């Protein structure tokens, strides 16, 4: 009597559609009907009903197993795996090559047709359906990406977000002008402002701009209230001149032209929350970063009133608890991580039905068109079971092979409407 046993090709992998259903799989059965059971390899995965069974043998060369899957709503696919218990012997049963347990990989296949919502950064509006722009897939082949979220939205004089991009990166040598670079300073000298390592500063300009606008009461009583520094009296105010050509990008933006004429151009880069609070208010470490400091509110925030914060996540749970937190207090969003530290702007966010973030709105100062960009949001490890790290990788869907980006951090811009209250209080007691 030879003892019965069980085969599987592993390499083929078993995909449920994303429809819930009861899937099944054919386990080949050899000399005899070995007695075994189904066990996936963790039990507490919410998307399974249960354990995979032993549907049918009736057949003797084969047993048939199947196993129950709630529909799959996200736009990934996701994996559960099964092994065999020898009934008798209590111990997994061995694949192929005699040593690993016999597995079977389970892959679900993503949503086709997902249900999105998005969240977009107080007070920048929301894009409509004539500014949002499908994308060219790249090897520009003719093919487009064609999922809905997968948009960049375009820049019109009507849109309310803010991208300042990188001169040294659209200017051609030879064809912009020989002047591209110049910049009137505060006393109306002429500088030669760089800013190809500026990712930082255009970020920060990006949530300033954002900032300025929010608070554009508050700064227009500060002006008339605070006893302001003469010389930094034209710096209370933001100009951001939407429609501009490339060539006119020097004149697009009062505050990142700031940052390019009196900041630094280091390679190494420098970090958002720096050229925030550089131009908010004083505080000793920035007191190098530029030849000029304009702190220009420091009656109204310190370090210990601080609107900036930062904060770091490594995991699925950890990013989009952040990212929530941010968009439902108001807040503007940069995002950073070593790669030199890079830096963008995020102005909104793509949820599918489960509310997990599936794509982010980016302001990157380095690509060329004046558009938000789709950056998609992956993970390579469970997002069922977490593990203690699941970095919220980031997929540029504009270059020809995106290499992985993982977000380290959010710097965030609070309005500060507290504190401005408090200030504002203040001087009315005194009057
Ligand atoms: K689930
Ligand atoms: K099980
Ligand atoms: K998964």
């Amino acid at each position: 009597k030879k003892k019965p046993q069980i085969k599987y090709e592993e390499k083929q992998a078993v995909m449920p559609e994303s429809a819930a259903g009861t899937y099944t799989f054919e386990v080949q059965t050899i000399d005899g009907k070995l007695d075994y059971e189904p066990y996936f390899t963790s039990s507490t995965l919410p998307w399974i009903t249960g354990a995979p069974t032993i549907s049918s043998r009736t057949d003797p060369n084969k047993d048939v197993i199947s196993f129950t899957c709630l529909k799959n709503k996200t736009v990934w696919n996701r994996r559960a795996y099964i092994k065999f218990k020898d009934k008798k012997t209590g111990q997994y049963i061995k694949g192929a090559d005699g040593k690993a347990d016999l597995t079977v990989n389970i892959i679900q296949k993503k949503n086709e047709n997902p249900v999105v919502h998005y969240k977009w950064v107080d007070g920048i509006g929301a894009p409509t359906e004539n500014q949002k722009i499908k994308m060219k897939i790249k090897n520009e082949t003719e093919d487009y990406f064609t999922d809905p979220f997968v948009f960049k939205w375009k820049e019109t004089a009507d849109t309310k977000f803010y991208n300042v991009r990188k001169l040294d990166k659209l200017y051609v040598q030879g064809q912009f002008p020989s002047n591209y670079f110049v910049i009137n300073g505060i006393r109306n000298e002429q500088i030669q402002g760089r800013d190809i390592s500026q990712c930082w500063a255009k970020t920060a300009s990006n949530m300033l701009h954002w900032w300025f606008e929010q608070n554009k009461d508050y700064i227009e009583q500060y002006k008339q209230k605070a006893a302001i520094e003469e010389w930094k009296r034209p710096l209370y105010k933001h100009d951001y001149i939407r429609g501009l050509q490339d060539e006119d990008e020097g004149k697009k933006s009062n505050i990142a032209n700031i940052f390019r004429a009196y900041s630094h151009n280091n390679a190494r880069g420098g970090y958002i929350e720096d050229g925030l609070t550089w131009y908010l208010y004083k505080r000793d470490g920035q007191k190098n970063l530029g030849s000029i400091y304009p702190g220009l509110f420091n009656d109204v925030f310190a370090h210990d009133t601080s609107p900036i914060n930062i904060e770091r996540c490594e995991t699925k749970k950890e990013f989009e608890q952040l990212m929530n937190k941010t968009l439902d207090n108001k807040r503007a969003i940069g995002i950073f991580w070593q790669g030199y530290q890079h830096a963008v702007t995020c102005w909104g966010a793509a949820y599918d039905e489960d509310n997990n973030i599936i794509c982010l709105y980016i302001a990157e100062s380095n690509l060329p068109e004046a558009v938000l960009y789709p950056f998609g949001v992956r993970y390579k490890g469970n997002i069922y079971e977490e593990a203690e790290k699941n970095r919220t990788y980031m997929f540029n869907y504009a270059l020809s092979k995106p290499e992985n980006i993982y977000i380290d951090g959010l710097t965030t811009l609070d309005k500060g409407e507290d504190q401005w209250k408090k200030w504002l209080e203040a001087h009315q007691k005194g009057e």
